Order: structure tokens, then sequence, then C-alpha cells
């Protein structure tokens, strides 16, 4: 097992909610693009050889648009426990986040010329429970919508809650960028009727 630190990478509405019928609910073509930058993003050194991986439960598997799957430039891994069968071309499966773990270490040692940089957990609710609870876990990667729509699938902690305010702190916007690497829009952002933010949350292990 474990060597690296995990990064949860979530969307969410001031309700905390996530998802509404096997589905993120909104359409937010540049929120989507960051998603994109933080998950493929490696250093310039790094990139040479390093490339990030994206660790999702499987009905968040389904949820994708085959279009854009396996998702490009990553190692894409999907937590089912009835790994029975895996549609994909060099996709792999796992029973659980320690096991992805095991099979990345395992799968891109010595015998690789393809290394790991970051790692990420992309969702759904039940595997950013069993994140939430791993000892690597430091990193929240979170961009809040502010509205109310409604959503049938809510994230599982309330880290930005008063609760959890000795543990989880909210980042500079200096430090989401130097994190990321690219400069990112601080404040409100206005897309299709909806405000959304970035922000970075972190934890000391
Ligand atoms: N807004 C955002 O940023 C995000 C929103 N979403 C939304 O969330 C929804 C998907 O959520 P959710 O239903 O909770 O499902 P998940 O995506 O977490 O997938 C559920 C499946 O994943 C496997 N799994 C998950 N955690 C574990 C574990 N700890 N051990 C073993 N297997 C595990 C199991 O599969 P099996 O049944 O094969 O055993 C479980 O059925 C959709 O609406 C999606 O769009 C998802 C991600 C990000
Ligand atoms: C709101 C997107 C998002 N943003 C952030 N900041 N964190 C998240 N975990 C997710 C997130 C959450 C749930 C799903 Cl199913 C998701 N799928 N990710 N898609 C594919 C994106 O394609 C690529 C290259 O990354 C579905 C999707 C497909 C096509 C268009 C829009 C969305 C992405």
């Amino acid at each position: 097992n474990q060597q690296k630190s995990l990064t949860l990478i979530v969307a969410l509405t001031t309700s905390y909610g996530i998802g509404r019928s096997n589905s993120l609910p909104w359409k937010l073509k540049k929120e989507i693009s960051y998603f994109k930058r933080v998950t493929s993003f490696v250093p310039t050194f790094d990139s040479f050889e390093s490339m990030n991986v994206v660790l999702m439960g499987r009905k968040t598997w389904e949820s994708i648009p085959l279009q854009f799957r396996p998702l490009k430039g990553r190692i894409n891994v999907v937590i089912t426990r009835n790994e029975s069968l895996d549609l994909g071309n060099g996709i792999h499966s796992a029973k659980s986040l320690d096991h992805a773990l095991e099979l990345l270490y395992r799968t891109y040692g010595s015998e690789s010329s393809v290394q790991i940089n970051r790692i990420f957990v992309i969702g759904g609710a039940q595997l950013y429970k069993a994140a939430m609870d791993h000892p690597k876990l430091d990193r929240i990667m979170a961009t809040i919508i502010y509205k109310d729509i409604h959503c049938d699938v809510f994230f599982p902690l309330k880290f930005r809650d008063k609760e959890w305010s000795s543990v989880w702190k909210k980042e500079k916007h200096s430090d989401l960028e130097s994190w990321v690497g690219t400069k990112v829009p601080h404040g409100k952002i206005n897309e299709d009727g909806f405000d959304y933010e970035f922000e970075m949350w972190t934890r000391d292990l």
C-alpha cells in the first residue's frame, strides 16, 4: 500500500448536494474545464515521465458521457466490489481504495516508463466517504455552487462546517494557484445563471 497523499475533487452546492439521477445536475463548461486542468496537470520537468490518477466509484463511471472516457491523459481506476468485468483497454478496477493503491504501485513500479504524479479521488458519495476516512487524504479541491438545486446525492462530511473547523481549513487563493499551477479566477464566477467559486481545503495527517 500507500506512500503518497490523496486529493479529493468535488463540485457541490451550499447544501453539500452533488448529484441527481446519476448525473451532476448542472451544465458548466468552465467548471468542467477546471476539473480537466487540475486532474491532468504535472510539472514540466516531471510531465516528462509522470502521469496522474483518477479514482472513481463505478456509478460515477457509468454516469460519465460515453464520449469522454476513459478520462484522457489520466490513469483511470474504478472501485467496484463486484469486479466481474470492466469494459476498457488498460482500465483498472479494484476492490477498494487501498486495493487501488497497491494495484497502482505494483503496476507502476520499476518496470514502467509511466510514473504516477498525483492521485485524485473523483467520487461519488460512497467513494468520497471511504477517502474522508483514509489516513492519506489531506486536501479537498472544492467548487462551491451558490444555489440550492435539487439533488438526491450528498457529499458525506460537512467539512466547510463549524464542527470540522479545527481539522479542515480553507487555504489562500495564491496557494490554490501555486498547487494547480494555472492562475485561477478569484471570487464568484457566473456561468448559465449559476454562481460558483473554487477553494482548497487542507487537513494535517
Ligand atoms: N458533483 C461532483 O463533483 C460529483 C458528483 N457525482 C455524482 O454522484 C453520483 C454517483 O454517486 P454514488 O451513487 O454514491 O456512487 P459512487 O460513484 O461512489 O459508486 C458506487 C459504487 O462504487 C463502488 N464503491 C464505492 N465506494 C466503494 C468502497 N469503499 N468499497 C467498494 N466499492 C465501493 C461500489 O460498486 P459496486 O456496486 O460495483 O460494488 C458502489 O456501488 C452521480 O450523480 C454522480 O454524477 C460524482 C462524483 C463527483
Ligand atoms: C462538474 C464536473 C466535476 N467538477 C469538479 N470540480 N469535480 C468533480 N468531481 C466533477 C465531476 C463530478 C461528477 C462526474 Cl460524473 C464528473 N464527471 N466528469 N465528466 C467528464 C469530464 O471530461 C473530462 C475530460 O474531464 C462528466 C462530464 C462529461 C462531459 C462534459 C461534462 C461533464 C465530474
